[PDB]
């Protein structure tokens, strides 16, 4: 029930004023929506994440987060940083002797940490297996020099995430399910769905409004294997802002802390490790014209700061997610959409309901 002057009512009506038109103009079944300000969280839920049979949006929702799932793999790289584990200015081939000898000795971890190795976004299709993997990367050589651009790559978030799990002594499958998400209290967070949990996971819609979920590849674990609610989201946000404890964690705290490190800028955006961020306020313009570029390095690297705008979108072919959050104000969003709408949209809305807090 609404009450005046009560937090949740209010922030509910700015939420309510902006999501339900998105939903309607877009054709979106379903989305939640994650708010935490002031050390407290809200939770909203819209419409279905099934259609036939018709099942809602509830706190329990799975949704696909696509490419939010790359800052899971630079969290684990920077847990393996501060434990001692990985150097992030440390070739690839250091760490994946096969490579020795090819385009990779001249690559470092933080280039695939920051999309400036030149590797492209999509991992060919014919790959299919660890062999046909190692023989495409020995044998791979980009136009432009490791470090000169920033190419988005699922294929250098792979090769990230690969390097800092078995620099851990684990597969990624094992660090994510076993390792990180445990110790960041996520336990609705999933690279493969658990069947209790399988009545749980919203159908995808595709362009054509088709129900859909994402296809798991070689190394799509590292680039797009997450699937998890609103609110195990809004505990990472939470955390990338220093404000649970964490079961005593310190190496967890501070991993997830450096994985804001701003290590190169492109156009008026800074990339740190896979998060991207705008000096803050921002403004709405500057936040949209942000969404091979040249890249120049930031060095030394610009430490994690509060002044900040850190974001990250996400998307497959059936879902588009966003979480934003600017720590000097203790604030973020997270929202999840069973279908893939349009980046500015996402933004614009973020924008407006936090300034709005
Ligand atoms: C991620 O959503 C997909 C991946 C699952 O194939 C692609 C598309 C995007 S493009 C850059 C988004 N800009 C700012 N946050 C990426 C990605 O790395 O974000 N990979």
């Amino acid at each position: 029930h609404h009450h005046a002057n009560i937090d949740e009512s209010k922030i509910k009506d700015t939420v309510d004023d902006l999501i339900q038109p998105l939903m309607q103009k877009n054709n979106i079944p379903g989305m939640s929506v994650a708010v935490t300000v002031n050390g407290k969280n809200y939770i909203y839920n819209y419409g279905l994440a099934a259609k036939q049979p018709q099942q809602p949006v509830t706190e329990n929702t799975l949704f696909e987060v696509g490419s939010l799932s790359k800052t899971f793999a630079a969290t684990l790289a920077s847990y393996a940083q501060v434990s001692g584990k990985l150097s992030l200015d440390q070739s690839v081939s250091h760490y994946v002797p096969e490579l020795r000898g090819s385009s990779f000795d001249h690559v470092s971890v933080l280039n695939v940490g920051t999309h400036t190795s030149g590797l492209q976004l999509f991992m060919p299709e014919d790959i299919k297996n660890t062999t046909q993997l190692m023989a495409y990367l020995k044998a791979w050589k980009p136009a432009d020099a490791a470090g000169t651009h920033r190419v988005f790559s699922n294929i250098g978030t792979g090769l990230l995430g690969m390097i800092a799990a078995k620099s851990l002594g684990v597969s990624y499958e094992d660090a994510i399910e076993k390792t990180l998400l445990p110790q960041l209290g996520m336990h609705h967070s999933y690279l493969k769905v658990p069947a209790d949990q399988m009545e749980n996971y919203a159908w995808g819609y595709n362009k054509k409004d088709e129900p859909v979920h994402v296809n798991m590849e070689i190394l799509g674990n590292e680039a797009y294997g997450i699937k998890t609610t609103s609110s195990d989201l809004l505990r990472y946000v939470q955390a990338n802002m220093g404000q649970l404890k964490l079961d005593a964690n310190a190496k967890m705290q501070q991993a997830l802390t450096a994985t804001h490190t701003g290590y190169f800028k492109s156009g008026e955006i800074t990339q740190d490790l896979m998060w991207e961020q705008l000096p803050y306020p921002v403004s709405l313009p500057n936040l949209l014209t942000g969404n091979k570029s040249v890249a120049t390095p930031i060095v030394p690297p610009l430490p994690p700061q509060e002044n900040v705008w850190i974001n990250k979108t996400g998307s497959t072919n059936g879902f588009g997610a966003y979480i934003a959050f600017v720590p000097a104000k203790k604030m973020g969003i997270v929202m999840l959409a069973n279908k893939n709408y349009s980046i500015d949209q996402r933004v614009t809305v973020a924008y407006k309901i936090l300034s709005s807090l």
